[PDB]
């Protein structure tokens, strides 16, 4: 004789998991985020530390977020930012990559951070 768990009062599944009834127990069939045999553990997707460079991991419910601190970017924040890809520095300026940040080493004769001034 097997009693079916899932029809009883309540469910056993925690977490609105599917309850499916087998032969002398029952198993739980887990929603994306949850395990454990009744699906009572909400996983930790920051646990491993997934988020670099200072960045704040959010415990999310099938997933985690990196919120980056500035200068960085990326899904896991692993990207230091080019400043330069843009090509910020006018009249041809050698351009220094920082945090958040760049760094204009203008030519002759211009000055100073995006190099427009023209000394003539
Ligand atoms: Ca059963
Ligand atoms: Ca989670
Ligand atoms: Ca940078
Ligand atoms: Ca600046
Ligand atoms: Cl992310
Ligand atoms: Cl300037
Ligand atoms: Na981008
Ligand atoms: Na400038």
């Amino acid at each position: 004789q097997d009693v079916d768990e899932c029809s009883l009062g309540a469910n056993p599944c925690e977490h609105a998991g599917k309850c499916i009834n087998t032969l002398g127990s029952f198993e739980c069939q887990c929603l994306q985020g949850y395990t454990g045999p009744r699906c009572e553990i909400d996983v930790n997707e920051c646990v491993s530390n997934p988020c670099q460079n200072d960045a704040t991991c959010l415990d999310q419910i099938g997933e985690f977020q990196c919120i980056c601190m500035p200068g960085y970017e990326g899904v896991h924040c692993e990207v230091n930012t080019d400043e330069c890809a843009s090509s910020p520095c006018l009249h041809n300026g050698r351009c220094l990559d920082k945090i958040n940040e760049f760094q204009c080493e203008c030519p002759t004769g211009f000055t100073g951070h995006l190099c427009q001034v023209d000394l003539h």
